């Protein structure tokens, strides 16, 4: 599948693409305001994620740090990123269908539109001002709005046993963005698309 990744933000982001135990396509790249990076993601990819990273520094080797979404100090991510991260997730070619969502389960850093560019389904968006409204106890000094699990490390926010419900914190994310996962057992906002669709992920879609 082909994913076009587009930075409509007024600031640079470093895009990242990974399935956890490796990169998707090259794994990451800088994106100045208005730039667009097309990647190829292998069919059948299960548990793939794309996100942005903000305020990064990388040396000549591609080693460094990011304030949000750091993936072990690499430009070219192999692993998932450090919360907080608005996540565009994708598991592909699963019994003939592709499944996508946007997730605030690992917090929110950048507003996001994740939409099919081919026919047969709808896109999802999370573009509210989650950073600006963020509860004080969830604010990440680095920038962004952390998830409750990240901050407090409890069975209830992390859904560790499998039995959790909404919390005050999940309902905050859910109010600013109905269409994204706010906690692990949230009513699913997954879109089922045609198998083998192509995608566009747009940072800061409004503008």
């Amino acid at each position: 599948a082909t994913f076009e990744i587009v930075n409509r933000c007024s600031y640079t982001v470093w895009a990242a693409a990974s399935k956890g135990d490796a990169a998707l396509d090259a794994g990451g790249r800088q994106l100045n305001s208005g730039e667009s990076w097309t990647i190829n993601v292998e069919p059948g990819t299960n548990g793939g994620k794309i996100w942005a990273r903000t305020d990064c520094y990388f040396d000549d080797s591609g080693s460094g740090i990011c304030k949000t979404g750091d993936c072990g100090g690499l430009l070219r991510c192999k692993r998932f990123g450090r919360p907080p991260t608005t996540l565009a997730e994708f598991s592909l070619n699963q019994y003939g269908k592709d499944y996508i969502d946007i997730s605030n389960i690992k917090g929110f850093n950048v507003p996001m539109n994740f939409s099919p560019t081919t026919r047969g389904c709808r896109g999802v968006r999370c573009a509210a001002d989650i950073v600006g409204q963020c509860p004080a106890k969830l604010k990440a000094p680095g920038g962004g709005c952390n998830d409750a699990c990240t901050v407090f490390q409890t069975s209830e926010y992390c859904c560790t046993t499998g039995k959790c419900g909404p919390t005050e914190y999940s309902r905050f994310f859910k109010r600013l963005c109905p269409d994204a996962f706010s906690y692990v057992l949230d009513k699913p906002t997954t879109v089922t698309c045609p198998g083998s669709s192509n995608y566009r992920v747009t940072f800061c879609p409004t503008a």
